[PDB]
Formats: structure tokens, sequence, C-alpha cells
């Protein structure tokens, strides 16, 4: 029933680089999704204890949230833009996995995913 | 606490069935209901669930698509403009409660654009 530690956000062993794509993922994609009116359930790790969801971390074994993605971008945790895109995709699919089609939280996640994809469509060239 | 939803049946008002009112239900309501952006507008805002204690302090004329649907089905509207006014109230309530450029406002603006495209083909009176 207890929450796991949050995902790691710093990797001292891993080389760092700053690219136009990674800058855009933080300053455009993360920032835009963060300020969306539907963003609140996704801004921090699911507190399954406080929300009374004892089965959440039995079902969701690869948790991800926007606060973690923000920290990973800030800490240069990602070398390839695709690692960051994968984390966003994990966050959305975790919502679809844990919940059921038509739940409001799912409709919120779907709207964020569609906006996310629109912003990714304009990712700077590699 | 949320207010009661808007009234949708008026036992005193006479009733009529017109091409414009049919179109508003069968075409306009139907098309808007199925838009990707429609769900936040399909029922009254549940300000208790969303923890928005200020919503019904700011929005004193609430309106939503489910109420419009019911009003059309119950012949609550005599004039098509009464129904058009309700859609317009729905959209402006979003602009009033929120701020320019908010994502929810952009959603309402897209629904309003579609609404106006459909109203442009409303049958004549």
């Amino acid at each position: 029933s207890m929450n796991p530690p949050p995902p790691e956000t710093s990797n001292p062993n891993k080389p760092k680089r700053q690219t136009n794509q990674l800058q855009y993922l933080l300053r455009v994609v993360l920032k835009t999704l963060w300020k969306h009116q539907f963003a609140w359930p996704f801004q921090q790790p699911v507190d399954a204890v406080k929300l009374n969801l004892p089965d959440y971390y039995k079902i969701i074994k690869t948790p991800m949230d926007m606060g973690t993605i923000k920290k990973r971008l800030e800490n240069n945790y990602y070398w390839n833009a695709q690692e960051c895109i994968q984390d966003f995709n994990t966050m959305f699919t975790n919502c679809y996995i844990y919940n059921k089609p038509g739940d409001d939280i799912v409709l919120m996640a779907e709207a964020l995913e569609k906006l996310f994809l629109q912003k990714i469509n304009e990712l700077p060239t590699e």
C-alpha cells in the first residue's frame, strides 16, 4: 500500500548534452502541458496512500509524472529526445492502464496526449 | 455546493416543432456533442468535485450541452434564438471563468467556431 520512491532524476554516471530538441521539450512541451487546466493529476507522482489507491503500484510498475520529467530535463538525465518522449508516453499509457475507457481522468490524459503530439509535431530538427 | 441544474421543462409554455429547432438538435447538438473537445461542456461543471469554490460565484448563468439537449427534447424553446443564446452562454461562461489563451478557452473557441459553421446552415425561419 506504500508508495515507491519517485523515479530517479539525476544520473551522475551518464554524459550530458544540450540540444535544440531537449531545450524545446522543457521550454515548450513540458511548460505547455504543465499549465494546461487538466495537468494537476499528472504533475507529481501518484500518492496512492493519500488518494486511497492500494492497488495503484501493484498495477503500475513504471510510474511517471510531469514533475519527474521536468527534473530529468533540468538535470540532463536524457541524452536522446526520444527518452523524454517515451516518459511522456509512459505517463499517458499508465493512465489508460489503471483506469477504464471513458473515465474523466482518462479523458483528461487523452487531451494532454493530443496536445503533446501537436507540440512534438513541431520538435526542432535533430 | 453546486446549484441545481438549469430547468429543462416548462409546463406552462406552449410548444412547437420547427425546421430550425429540429436542426439544432439533430445536427448542431449532435455535431458538437461528438467533438473531441466537448466532454468538459457536456454536463454542468461539478465545482464540488473539482474544488472550484469560486465557479458559481463567478458563473451566475451556468449552461452546458446536456441542458441544451434536454431543453430541445422537451420543447422548452419556442424560438431558435433562445437555443442559440444558450450555446453562446456556454461559450462565454468559459471565457469569463478562465483567462485569454487558457487551453480550456482554446477548446471552447474551437467548439464555438464549429457551432457558428453549423448555424450558418440553419434552415430559414
